[PDB]
């Protein structure tokens, strides 16, 4: 067992596991005649298949009693997930790289600044919603279609995680 | 000219321009053992082709002058459009029905109360992004490919419409 290291969310730190929807230090060119910056593709929606469509739903989750034994980790092998804060609080992230099994040893803790969203790529390990404030709301944009797109993953006793927030 | 209408932003209202993305009134169900509510897929991205990609991306936009006179409306054939507000503003819609060009008798005036985001159906004709604070983010979920995506009609002086919020 290990607790994990509460790192703050940037796109660098997090390019293993997806991408980081934000204005800061993102490129962006003008529209609308110059009144509107456009921060572009900060996230691209994967699907397995052409066929499959990507959808756009908000989650409205409370919070998790702290500190979290974190005992598993799911992901989508079909397709990628984003959540993006709508009230601009901050939250937690939990996630692993890539594998046909999560590496407890490789998992890693972020946390956004209320600013910042993030899409968890295709096949990455990551926890349902963990949220700092007692409820909170996200933007949810993910794949909808056919076939098996949600994987569980359960360590075993000594590979859990502590999140411990302060 | 003709004074556009503001009319309070609501799904039934709004059925035939696209999808209204909140979580009042909307369905959902429980995830994550009970500690999430799923408002599940407000809203649907559609393409034109299966090389298509759904992005995401945000758009910081500048308050325009109001009276707005609206002398034009645009419309993306290839894909669908959502606008969903990231620091709960209220801001104001003008769209269009399905067709050729844009007709002006029918176009309508909404405010979201900030809590709403919206998914303009293709082809649907839309003013680019009306805010009300100075300055607003707005998360926007569009389609990204090939071709041309974005048909900006300009009405003739009798057709032009003013938005008058104040
Ligand atoms: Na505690
Ligand atoms: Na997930
Ligand atoms: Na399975």
């Amino acid at each position: 067992m290990r607790t994990l290291m509460i790192e703050p969310l940037t796109k660098e730190a997090f390019a293993q596991f997806g991408d980081v929807i934000e204005t800061d230090g993102s490129d962006h060119f003008m529209i609308n005649n110059g009144s509107t910056m456009r921060f572009h593709k900060l996230a691209t929606v994967e699907t397995a298949e052409p066929e499959d469509k990507a959808i756009i739903s908000i989650f409205r989750a409370d919070a998790q009693d702290m500190p979290l034994t974190v005992r598993m980790l799911e992901r989508h092998p079909l397709g990628s997930q984003a959540f993006i804060p709508l009230l601009g609080n901050p939250f937690l992230i939990v996630v692993a790289p890539v594998g046909d099994a999560p590496v407890s040893g490789l998992v890693r803790a972020f946390r956004s600044n209320g600013r910042q969203g993030v899409n968890y790529h295709r096949g990455v390990w990551h926890h349902p919603v963990l949220t700092i404030e007692k409820r909170d709301d996200f933007l949810v944009v993910d794949r909808s279609g056919s076939g098996n797109n949600c994987d569980e993953h359960y360590f075993t006793e000594e590979q859990m995680l502590i999140l411990n927030p302060h």
